[PDB]
């Protein structure tokens, strides 16, 4: 669990959105594994515009923050789920790190601010969605 706090939005993972997060949508992205819904209060993060490829996650299945080396927003294959057919998430990018199902909605941020959130993993392997693109978030 977990989720980005900017201005008037909350960006949570698409397959873990409530009714509530449904109920005031703003925009979605199966194939990113994204959703956007509005607030009344004003958040209290920032979002980094920035092509940094290092930076800090934090893992709840630990309850620790790590530092990664990770790769540019692509596309990558991932298996069928509940949540999802077998199909090719966009703008996700791996690193080798420490994930478990759970650990979803964690943030990853570099010195600019919030990069992305957990998304996917594996056998050593975390990987996580973009949002430096969106650039509506705060403008
Ligand atoms: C940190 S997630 C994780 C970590 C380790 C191991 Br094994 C497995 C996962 C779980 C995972 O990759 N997905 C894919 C995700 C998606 N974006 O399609 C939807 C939830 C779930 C099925
Ligand atoms: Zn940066």
């Amino acid at each position: 669990s977990g989720a980005i706090y900017v201005g008037n939005y909350r960006v949570v993972n698409r397959h873990l959105a409530t009714h509530n997060d449904w109920a005031n949508l703003v925009w979605e992205d199966s194939s990113r594994d994204l959703l956007v819904s509005s607030t009344t209060a004003q958040g209290c993060d920032t979002i980094a515009r920035c092509d940094c490829q290092t930076g800090v996650y934090y893992c709840s299945s630990r309850r620790k923050h790590y530092p990664v080396s990770f790769s540019k927003p692509s596309l990558i294959f991932v298996e069928a789920s509940e949540y999802y057919p077998a199909r090719y998430q966009s703008h996700l990018m791996l690193a080798v790190g420490h994930s478990e199902p759970g650990d979803c909605g964690g943030i990853l941020r570099c010195q600019h601010g919030v990069v992305g959130i957990v998304s996917t993993g594996g056998n050593g392997l975390v990987g996580f969605a973009d949002v430096r693109d969106l650039l509506w978030l705060d403008e």
